[PDB]
RNA sequence: CCGCGGUUCUAUUUUGUUGGUUUUCGGAACUGAGGCCAUGAUUAAGAGGGACGGCCGGGGGCAUUCGUAUUGCGCCGCUAGAG
C-alpha cells in the first residue's frame, strides 16, 4: 500500500512539476516522468475565494504547499520544475505566483532537479488581441 | 583643283553685185581615262549610353521547403474550478 512503488530509501523518485503561473492565476500541477499521469494539480484559485488573488504570491504557496503533502503522501521525493507562463503571442515573463510557490514547495520538505522554461515561444503567432492602439487606460 | 578624251545647238563676217558662205569658225550641251590634293573623320568630358569581369543586395515574379505558435478535434490522468 503507501499508494507508491517499492523504492529504496537512499534512491529518490522524480516527479515532474508544471507552473503555470501567469497573471491572474497560479496552476501547479505535478505529474510523472511522462506527463501522461497526473499525481496532484492545485490551484491559487481554489485556495483562495476572494478572486483577485488566484496569482497571488499567498495563494500559490498554500497551492504549494498542499501539492507538496500530496506528493509526500502517495510517494514522492524528487521533482523537476517547468515553469511556463502565458505564452503564445500575449506575455512571455512568469506571474508573480511562480515565485512564491516555488519557494513554498522547496520548504516544505521537496527535492529540486532541473528547471526549464517551457512557455510556448512562436515563431510569429497570429495577431495579438487589443487592436492597433492597444488597451487603452 | 588642274588639264586631256567623250556630245547637242547657238551671237556673229565682210569668200561687200545677189546666191552660196568653211562659218571646226568663238562658245555649250552629255562624258571616259588620269595627275595631284600631307587627299578628306578634333579630342575622347571626374557628360551620357552600351559592351566586358568579379562580386553585392529583407530588390521583383514563379515554384518549393521548414518553424513553433493560435484555434479546433480525437484518445489518456486527477481534480471544481477555469477565464
Ligand atoms: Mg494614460
Amino acid at each position: 500500500i503507501s499508494l507508491g512503488p517499492q523504492v529504496a530509501e537512499g534512491e529518490n523518485v522524480f516527479g515532474v512539476c508544471h507552473i503555470f503561473a501567469s497573471f491572474n492565476d497560479t496552476f501547479v500541477h505535478v505529474t510523472d516522468l511522462s506527463g501522461k499521469e497526473t499525481i496532484c494539480r492545485v490551484t491559487g484559485g481554489m485556495k483562495v475565494k476572494a478572486d483577485r488573488d488566484e496569482s497571488s504570491p499567498y495563494a500559490a504557496m498554500l497551492a504549494a504547499q498542499d501539492v507538496a503533502q500530496r506528493c509526500k503522501e502517495l510517494g514522492i521525493t524528487a521533482l523537476h520544475i517547468k515553469l511556463r507562463a502565458t505564452g503564445g503571442n500575449r506575455t512571455k515573463t512568469p506571474g508573480p505566483g511562480a515565485q512564491s510557490a516555488l519557494r513554498a514547495l522547496a520548504r516544505s520538505g521537496m527535492k529540486i532537479g532541473r528547471i526549464e522554461d517551457v512557455t510556448p515561444i512562436p515563431s510569429d503567432s497570429t495577431r495579438r488581441k487589443g487592436g492597433r492602439r492597444g488597451r487603452r487606460l
